[PDB]
């Protein structure tokens, strides 16, 4: 057997007018949406971009996926076209159920999904696709290309729901980061088939992620709010502690399929929906969400970040702190970079980038201020952004350090936080030295520089 299917998510219709801004109806339909975690926008019947592939040119390899619930599985960065893969989907679907694909209804593919993933007798394999874009495979909206495009083409690519351009959007974060971040800005293509399927999880740096599904059958979506994170990962760690050990690298991180009946019982607020071709679904900041496909699809997908987003990314840092997880990006060099460009951002931007920049400032003269207490004294300024990732992350919390760390010279090349002073080696903290990015006196002109853009209106 039995599966009693969550409430439905919210599904929003907006206007020419609402749609017209993506981040101002993002920002409207927040108070709602943000009580279900995940959310279905059907745009105006007029908003239709040209889908258009050659089958047989465009080419992936397939991941392979095993059917349990609770097992284990990689998030991850044999070949197939378009075509063959669409072949052996449809195959699959129609000797699965001894229908003609279109025939089996959704509510059958849902109930169906739960009873194979919990019976262990069931050896039932899956495979899909899951991918940036590339010249083998690219974009489902239309890119800028030196190709002469059609004015159905020309009219979709400045579309603010185009997500190609989501992204570098003036209301977006995200936009700015200069560093290689290739999995965060760019968007993601997934080919679908029947019970493929998507582990629970939240995006990284509790990041929004809006997802379109181009053709195809339905993709089902299960979604719960961010305020209910901690109670789900709760019920993960009780049935499944496999999941929560301490992982080598971001590569090796740990998900599973969970039946939606098992939070429900344990009061973790759930909400579904079957996202049809030609509609999006938008997942909130921490928004836990898992699915699975119906059918043969196409499906692209990206992250954003949103003003509103700036001190849950904060947050988020500092709980992957205590965690020693890694992170994709130091959250406070996406500020300074941003302080550095305070004259061409928006008003709106600057204004909150600048509360999250005297969060930032306040928190770290406090943490200079005991560093120094603990006997470090010889400081030297860093630029940290020089230095590739994997050689400025703390040795004890892995954190990405930007605004300063302590190093000795006993270990060369090693770096910890000033949360983690104690960390680094056994010599006495008067061998230390203090390698910052900016003095105080640096920060506080870069703060004012955002505090006049806003006050301009
Ligand atoms: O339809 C979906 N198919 C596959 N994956 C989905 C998904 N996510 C995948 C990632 C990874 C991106 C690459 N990195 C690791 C995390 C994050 N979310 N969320 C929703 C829907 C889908
Ligand atoms: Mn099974
Ligand atoms: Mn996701
Ligand atoms: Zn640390
Ligand atoms: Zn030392």
């Amino acid at each position: 057997s039995m599966f009693l299917p969550p409430p439905e998510c919210p599904v929003f219709e907006p206007s020419w007018e609402e749609f017209a801004d993506p981040f101002a109806f993002i920002h409207k339909i927040r108070p709602i949406a943000e009580q279900t975690g995940i959310c279905k926008v059907r745009p105006p019947p007029d908003w239709q971009p040209p889908f258009a592939c050659d089958v047989d040119k465009l080419h992936f390899t397939p991941r392979i996926q095993r059917l349990n619930e609770l097992e284990a599985q990689t998030r991850v960065k044999r070949d197939y076209t378009l075509r063959t893969f669409g072949e052996m989907a449809d195959a699959f679907k129609s000797d699965y159920f001894n229908m003609p694909v279109h025939m089996v209804p959704t509510e059958l593919v849902e109930k169906e999904f739960w009873r194979l993933v919990s019976t262990i007798e069931e050896d039932v394999t899956v495979e899909y696709g899951a991918d940036i874009a590339s010249k083998e495979f690219g974009s489902g909206f239309p890119v800028r290309d030196g190709i002469k495009l059609s004015p159905e083409e020309e009219e979709y690519l400045d579309s603010g729901w185009n997500l190609n351009n989501m992204p570098v959007m003036e209301q977006s974060v995200l936009a700015h980061i200069t560093a290689d971040i290739c999995g965060m800005k760019l968007p993601w293509l997934y080919v679908g088939m029947c019970f493929s399927s998507f582990c629970w999880h939240i995006e990284d740096h509790w990041s929004y992620s809006i997802n379109y599904l181009h053709w195809g059958e339905p993709k089902t979506w299960y979604g719960v709010p961010g305020y209910a994170a901690e109670q789900l990962e709760n019920v993960m760690k009780k049935l499944a502690p496999e999941l929560f050990v301490s992982q080598p690298d971001l590569l090796h991180q740990l998900v599973t399929i969970m039946n939606p009946n098992t939070l429900m019982t344990h009061e973790v607020p759930v909400y579904r929906t079957n996202q049809c071709a030609g509609e999006f679904v938008i997942t909130f900041p921490r928004a836990y969400h898992s699915g699975f496909n119906q059918g043969f699809n196409f499906a692209e997908a990206v992250n954003f970040c949103t003003v509103d987003w700036l001190p849950l990314g904060r947050q988020c840092v500092e709980h992957y702190r205590l965690l020693h997880r890694y992170c994709v990006f130091s959250h406070d060099e996406m500020i300074c970079k941003m302080a550095s460009k305070a004259d061409v951002l928006d008003v709106v931007v600057a204004s909150t980038v600048q509360k999250d920049m005297a969060i930032m400032i306040e928190d770290e003269k406090a943490l200079r201020e005991t560093v120094r207490k603990l006997g470090v004294i010889d400081s030297e300024r860093m630029d940290f952004e020089l230095l590739p990732d994997d050689e400025r992350q703390c040795v004890k919390c892995k954190t990405t350090c930007f605004m300063s760390a302590i190093s000795c010279s006993c270990k060369p090349g090693l770096l910890v936080c000033l949360h983690h002073v104690k960390e680094l080696c056994s010599c006495p903290p008067y061998k230390y030295k203090l390698r910052y990015r900016y003095t105080l006196d640096d920060l506080y002109p870069m703060m004012n520089a955002l505090k006049l853009r806003a006050e301009s209106y």
